[PDB]
């Protein structure tokens, strides 16, 4: 798994996000969105969004944004038992949402953008690296209870 000091680091960068939650949230969506256009699809209350700037100004959005953000803080802070907290994502992404494994690729990517943009003096080479396998251990762990809910991701 991730050894103690890439936890380490993984923690003091989601530290970062955790003092403006909601600005990182909106950011990660619009890379998201922008970067993958099909993943807008996903979204009843957005997807009529098209350009950046319609983004940048959706107060939906940037909620939606904390969300997600906030959820996924809660299941790295789990370091690597977070099972509890992973249950009831896989649960509605697989039944309620469908979100194949590529688009939490796409996400992942798109976090691992914001965070080397925003915060470089956190987020060097080692910290990028412990961020990277804690989002594969992440979509890993998703894939095999996607497996057991019936959903092929």
């Amino acid at each position: 798994g991730l050894s103690d000091g890439e936890w380490q680091q993984v923690l003091n960068v989601w530290g970062k996000v955790e003092a403006d939650i909601a600005g990182h949230g909106q950011e990660v969506l619009i890379r998201l969105f922008t970067g993958h256009p099909e993943t807008l699809e996903k979204f009843k209350k957005f997807k009529h969004l098209k350009t950046e700037a319609e983004m940048k100004a959706s107060e939906k959005l940037k909620k939606h944004g904390t969300v997600v953000l906030t959820a996924l803080g809660g299941i790295l802070k789990k370091k690597g038992h977070h099972e509890a907290e992973l249950k009831p994502l896989a649960q509605s992404h697989a039944t309620k949402h469908k979100i194949p494994i590529k688009y939490l690729e796409f996400i992942s990517d798109a976090i691992i953008h914001v965070l080397h943009s925003k915060h470089p003096g956190d987020f060097g080479a080692d910290a990028q690296g412990a961020m990277t396998k804690a989002l594969e251990l992440f979509r890993n762990d998703i894939a095999a209870k996607y497996k057991e809910l019936g959903f092929q991701g």
